[PDB]
């Protein structure tokens, strides 16, 4: 298939009021520090703080070229399975579904880790 699909439709804008309604979650981007994946964790760490300054997003270790996302310290969506290509709405809707107080998407882990040759 193609990497493209549903490009950016929204436009830019100035810094809105200062409110952290998304407070109530602890994001934890698990990635291989000693690899060079920070380029992605820093590109969002500057946009996540301007959105939800109330939450708490820290950096943790993964293992090797990994990017296990943990909206609440628990892997809910791996990047080594899909192939990457995240979404600004997928990284922001994490706390919106977690802080909601309702069950979130879980994995049964009935299959091995989708490798890549």
């Amino acid at each position: 298939g193609s990497m493209s699909g549903e490009p950016g439709q929204t436009s830019v804008a100035p810094p809105p009021e200062e409110v952290e309604p998304g407070s109530g979650v602890r994001i934890v981007v698990e990635y291989c520090e000693p690899c060079g994946f920070e380029a992605t964790y820093l590109e969002l760490a500057s946009a996540v703080k301007e959105q939800y300054p109330g939450i708490e997003i820290e950096s943790r270790l993964g293992g090797t070229g990994a990017f296990e996302i943990e909206i609440n310290g628990q892997l809910v969506f791996s990047k080594l399975e899909n192939g990457g290509f995240p979404y600004e709405k997928d990284l922001i809707e994490a706390i919106r579904r977690a802080s909601n107080g309702e069950t979130l998407e879980k994995i049964t882990n009935s299959r091995p880790p989708c490798v890549i040759l």
